[PDB]
């Protein structure tokens, strides 16, 4: 049993083995030739086209992901008990996104040891674009000007900057998304179209993904032949206590204050009997394939309806994750600080409206999580190849992530549960 | 009965009581506070967003519309007696709108009391664009310079300038409809997307259709705010003076000549047997929940066989639309000379061509007019904000537009009568 | 029989009239009034108007008939007799090809009597594009610039230029048609919207190929009217002569190599016996029509198996297309060669890579011959109507091209059959 095993674990073992020997070959090459400028840049090639790829593919991955995704959200939802489960998805998501804002902005990993009013307008004004082929690369800007033929006189002008315009496309995919699915039988061929076309972008995004590890051997290579003092590895630390602090405050003050607040009994009473679920999504590392255990024991280990977990459990599977969320808003400003940039209001609000509303079109493939990444990160236009020092610490996140998706969408099926008492005698009676 | 009404009808209501608040507001900021000129750029917002969504709709509604109007009528149009009725309604309607831009130029409201070679060439150039994806964002444009290494020698150089062209689009998706439409049965996959999309585009108008009084009471408020000298109403009173002269010698002098000179029978003796359908269509204001009252003005009240009248009047209740065609004309040069501009004659043709071309794609929504006046006043490059001076005079000419709407395909009952008398016969005797 | 005869051939006379017919009208007006440099310029307006909807089309074509190619040849491709036939399409396509610009180089037809890497480089860059809308109008460029506060520092800057990038948009469907054609049944929707898009493509060549000979007849007009020395004529001659020993050499001394290092037998008693098929192919002008003819010469006059000769020859006719590859190489560096322009070798496989991924969506239309043309004269950026010197002669080089692309796929069979020797007795045991 040994090919089996490199058949069944090769996505974290090629991301491992790329870490440890493009550590070792820019010791080895650091170490016995020193390269100019030029010939650093055709060292890091293979990362430039693997950072190519990733941006080539979210166009369509945004469109066609976002519409269906939105479009079989609202066939899934029914009554007004597939409403309120909605509803706590994303004002948990929204809250773990301003959690992790709020830390990552007050630890600051990554620095080393004009209107307020303008940028909250554009902020408006590039959620509906003048024209939607040039959204698809264009953004708009404004800049306050002084007119001069006691007191100062100003006029706005626009420009349409360059970089693709990530709001505009989530909106108009959403409305776009909801008209087509409310439409019923006159738009079921645009439901189809849509539909093959997320599956057939999922699995570009899988080939891409096969060629990644070759890539980011190049860009660890060439990230650590200009390094000098041992500085960048105390900020990858500082990175991963900030996201594990995150999930460790999201996930015991946050989440059972939700549970207490609406339901009125013990939250870990409630907790105690998920342990079996909660250890499984540690083990095997995805909150879709974890989803038998943790029917088991919500629907056995404690004592909820049937009725609203047959609902909640596979809807919330896909669509609540609070600690991809977390962490994506977290290492979306971490990379702006990296690169001595400080981050507007605009920019911090385009970042928390881009990770939350990114959650919809999640069909089940883990891979694209990476795409994510660069989504959050070409909403505001910041530099993309700095995710590789994300990728190399990601394989020691995913669990507790996993952990918090997971408690999540378990909190959910006892949020509902209290809600809804009417609705579940009504089903009972007729 | 009170909810009723305002259920059925809101959209005049809200469309006047948008303006008289906006007018109200309007005197009541203007004589209590004084505004400098970057606080009248922030009073007029909702606006500047309203008119924002009004253009970002327009590219995938004259894609979609175009393709599947111009598809339904080549599959509606079958013998001879379905080629005279388009050809009859498409001259009335370039009648219509050539006697709007006469009547416009002539009369001129708004005013206050290089060669013409090239822009008739690039009226061809911008028929047949280089690119199909830059179609949707930019133009050509040739301007005549001077080579110098006793005669001048010249040459031609071209530059795309931005703005979108409405003409290449059009005549393109008028190509495409008629080949999708004569492909039978290998291109309908092509014709159920495109009759899908038209209609979720027509739903999102609808939708921007819901929100637009809320953008045109500040839009209206910010433009009483410049105002000092009583002076633009009499221009507004003026326009309502052209408007209603080009339908009063519309539907007086050039329909029954036509019908005098085709059928040479007496045109007024036909048009009182319509009169309950001219009074229905001033009464409810749509030209097409009034067709069977007009169903039952002709075959009955005049003599007219049922067999061409079961072909003409339920395609030009769509498709022709003589005063809404110069409405748009009349109102896009009244646009073009309230900012102090002299339109060209490319300019004019392209508006000329823009307004008759653009009855094809008509679904049934009547919302989407004001739609079809942003298209006019962007396929020359008119600023589209001054279009709130017209929508708060439109719901006092809908109802003479409509009224011209019904007498032109009223009137084609009559024409088509006379010029097939054979082909009555031959469908009588088998 | 006279209106049967220009009913069935029309396009080789409107052509042939077209080229006579605009160099006398060149000759008048050329010998009795002298022209400037204006209205010289308005004399080749239709040629603008032609070669303004030859660059309309060729966006949806390459996007729709290469997704339909790839994925009907991964649809016929089955067994390991379906994989050796392709390999050996695709490897005398690129000879061929190299073949032609190997001999467009050294014998030079049309001159009168800054790294390499980065061009090596930008050719991969510009494979993978950053964005997808932005591929259809704009290619990639870099420039080695000098950075300065003894050896010499350098930076590499990129630059988005303008030009239709044909690459990446080849690659990108290349991949997206093999993807949704192996997606089975999930993704037929998606070949079933481009297989139409397709077909309403070629129509719309057609409707261009039919207002075609009134373009070339000014253009070839406009192109004798700045002649003076009789010296062009001695260009054109030499193309043909390059094109001649190209297929003369193609089709002797390399195909017949193939075959005796393959077959280890004689490739003249082999092509002996399809001389019905070669002649017929000369005098029917279409390689797809002649396909009965050597049906009958390859299984019955030598002795190939019908269960190879029902695979090879009907996939070969269609994507197999050695002398059509030939010709696009030595026609497009001949227009480069006639502009005064040396070519580099970035743009030598640019044109190498279009002209033999141009041969897998071919559909049977041989009016988009031209387009063809067209797309690798402008995946490097030349002057397309440069073209109409090309299209006279057009008539004068399809018969030897149709009878080299008749003898590649006649000796595939022979090829094909000694390969393949044991699963022929597997499927003649079970
Ligand atoms: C905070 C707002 C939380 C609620 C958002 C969803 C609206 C509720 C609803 O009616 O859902 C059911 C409806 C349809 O249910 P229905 O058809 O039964 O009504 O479904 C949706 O609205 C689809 C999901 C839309 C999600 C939009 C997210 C925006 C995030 C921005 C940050
Ligand atoms: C280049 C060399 C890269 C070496 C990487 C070595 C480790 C990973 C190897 C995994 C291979 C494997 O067995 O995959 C099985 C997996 C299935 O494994 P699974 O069970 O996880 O699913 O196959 C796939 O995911 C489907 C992809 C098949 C193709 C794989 C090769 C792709 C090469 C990409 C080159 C660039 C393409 C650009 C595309 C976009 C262009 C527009
Ligand atoms: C003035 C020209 C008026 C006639 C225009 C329509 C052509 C007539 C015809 O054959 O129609 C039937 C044909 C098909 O009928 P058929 O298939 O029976 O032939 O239908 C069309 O041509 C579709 C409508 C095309 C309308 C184009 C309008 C252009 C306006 C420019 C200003
Ligand atoms: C303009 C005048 C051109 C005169 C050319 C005279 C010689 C050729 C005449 C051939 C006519 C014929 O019978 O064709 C039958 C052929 C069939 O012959 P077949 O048997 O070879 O197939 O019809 C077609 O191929 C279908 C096309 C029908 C339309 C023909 C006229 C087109 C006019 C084009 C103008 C520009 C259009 C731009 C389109 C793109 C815009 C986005
Ligand atoms: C904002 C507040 C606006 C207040 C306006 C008050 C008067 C009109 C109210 C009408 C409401 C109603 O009952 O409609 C019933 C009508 C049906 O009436 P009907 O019978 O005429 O059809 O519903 C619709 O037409 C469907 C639309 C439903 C959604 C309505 C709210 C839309 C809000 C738009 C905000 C901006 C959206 C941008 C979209 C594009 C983005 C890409
Ligand atoms: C030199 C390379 C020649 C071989 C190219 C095709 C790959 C072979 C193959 O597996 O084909 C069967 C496969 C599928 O067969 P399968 O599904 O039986 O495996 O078909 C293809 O690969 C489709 C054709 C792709 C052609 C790409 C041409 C690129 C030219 C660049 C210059
Ligand atoms: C830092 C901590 C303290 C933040 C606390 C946040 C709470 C105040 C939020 C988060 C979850 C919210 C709930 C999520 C879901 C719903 C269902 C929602 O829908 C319905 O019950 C009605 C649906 C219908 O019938 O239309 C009403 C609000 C409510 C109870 C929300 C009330 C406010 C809650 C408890
Ligand atoms: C200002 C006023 C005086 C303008 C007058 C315009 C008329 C001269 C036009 C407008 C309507 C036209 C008619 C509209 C429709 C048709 C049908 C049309 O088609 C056919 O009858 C033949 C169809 C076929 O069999 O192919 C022929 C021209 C005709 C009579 C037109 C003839 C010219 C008319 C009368
Ligand atoms: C100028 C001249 C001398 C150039 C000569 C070129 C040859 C060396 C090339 C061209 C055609 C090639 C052949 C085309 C097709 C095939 C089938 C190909 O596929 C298989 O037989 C295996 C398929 C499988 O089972 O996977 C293997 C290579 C081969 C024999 C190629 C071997 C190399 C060949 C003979
Ligand atoms: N393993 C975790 C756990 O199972 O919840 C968690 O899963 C992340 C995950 C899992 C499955 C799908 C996805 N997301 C997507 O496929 C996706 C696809 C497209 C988009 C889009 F918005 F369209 F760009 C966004 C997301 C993310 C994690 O790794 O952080
Ligand atoms: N009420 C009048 C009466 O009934 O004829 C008359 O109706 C105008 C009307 C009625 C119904 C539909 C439409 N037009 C459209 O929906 C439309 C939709 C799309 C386009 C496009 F060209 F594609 F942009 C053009 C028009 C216009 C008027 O109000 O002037
Ligand atoms: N007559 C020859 C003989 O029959 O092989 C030979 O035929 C060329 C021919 C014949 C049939 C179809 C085509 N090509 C196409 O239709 C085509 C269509 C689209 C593309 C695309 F790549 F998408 F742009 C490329 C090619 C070419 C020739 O004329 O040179």
């Amino acid at each position: 049993e040994w090919k089996r095993f490199l058949k069944n674990n090769w996505v974290l073992l090629s991301t491992v083995a790329a870490v440890v020997l493009g550590i070792t070959t820019g010791v080895l090459v650091r170490e016995h030739r020193n390269l100019s400028t030029l010939e650093k840049f055709y060292f890091a090639f293979p990362g430039e086209i693997l950072m190519r790829m990733l941006k080539l593919i979210i166009l369509p991955l945004i469109i066609s992901s976002m519409i269906t995704g939105v479009a079989a959200l609202d066939s899934n939802v029914s009554g007004k008990i597939g409403v309120r489960a909605v509803v706590y998805y994303f004002c948990t998501t929204l809250i773990a996104v301003i959690l992790g804002i709020v830390l990552v902005v007050s630890i600051k990993p990554g620095v080393t040891q004009v209107s307020t009013v303008d940028a909250m307008l554009d902020l408006i004004r590039n959620m509906f674009p003048e024209n939607l082929v040039q959204a698809c690369f264009q953004q708009y800007k404004t800049k306050r000007e002084e007119v001069k033929p006691k007191t100062k006189e100003y006029k706005i002008v626009g420009m349409y900057s360059d970089g693709i315009n990530v709001l505009g496309l989530i909106v108009f995919c959403l409305v776009f998304g909801l008209v087509i699915g409310k439409m019923g039988e006159k738009g079921q061929i645009l439901v189809d179209f849509f539909n093959a076309l997320s599956d057939a972008t999922m699995k570009i995004v899988q080939i891409i993904m096969c060629y990644m590890p070759l890539g980011i051997l190049f860009l660890i290579a060439g990230k650590i032949i200009e390094v000098e003092d041992w500085e960048i590895f105390r900020k990858l630390g500082l990175y991963m206590a900030t996201v594990l602090t995150g999930l460790a405050i999201h996930s015991i003050v946050i989440l059972p204050l939700i549970y207490f607040i609406v339901v009125r009994k013990n939250p870990f009473r409630f907790a105690m009997g998920m342990a079996q679920a909660l250890l499984t999504a540690l083990m095997i590392s995805s909150s879709s394939a974890t989803l038998p255990v943790t029917f088991r024991c919500a629907e056995e280990n404690n004592q909820v309806d049937k009725r609203i977990t047959r609902f909640v459990l596979p809807v919330g599977a896909t669509i609540n994750m609070d600690g991809t969320a977390l962490y994506e808003a977290v290492a979306a400003v971490f990379i702006a600080q990296l690169n001595d940039l400080d981050l507007g209001i605009g920019q911090i609000i385009t970042i928390s409206i881009t990770a939350t509303s990114a959650s919809i079109g999640a069909a089940g493939v883990p891979q694209a999580g990476l795409v994510t990444m660069v989504i959050v990160l070409s909403a505001v236009g910041l530099p993309a190849e700095d995710v590789t020092l994300i990728i190399a610490v990601d394989w020691l996140l995913d669990r507790f992530r996993t952990m918090v998706n997971v408690l999540g969408d378990a909190f959910g099926t006892g949020i509902v549960e209290k809600l809804s008492k009417k609705e579940l005698e009504q089903m009972d009676v007729s």
